[PDB]
């Protein structure tokens, strides 16, 4: 694979509306609500200049299907992806869904 930009600020283990929720397997959809993932729209990011920082180990827990995933879906939408140890949460500006089945 390769480079991936280490931030060292507050996390928000965001990912595309893109990657559904249909899509992941039960595996992945538990570790996404055990580390409160949360959906945001593609453009809705662009315009807010949010970029895609998750936790390493939260990035971890996903299976590589997933990981992979994500990544590519950002890059589709020129919207960076950044890993990072902080377990800060970012300070929610801007409208995210949470991800879940409900």
């Amino acid at each position: 694979a390769g480079d991936i930009e280490v931030t060292g600020d507050s996390c928000n283990n965001y990912m595309l509306t893109y990657n559904k929720v249909e899509n992941m397997t039960p595996r992945d959809l538990g570790a996404c609500i055990d580390c409160s993932a949360r959906h945001i729209n593609a453009q809705v990011a662009k315009s807010h200049n949010i970029a895609l920082i998750w936790n390493v180990k939260d990035f971890m827990s996903l299976s590589e299907q997933l990981r992979k995933q994500i990544r590519s879906a950002a890059k589709k939408n020129n919207l960076p992806f950044k890993l990072t140890c902080a377990t800060t949460r970012q300070v929610v500006n801007v409208v995210t869904t949470k991800i879940a089945l409900k």
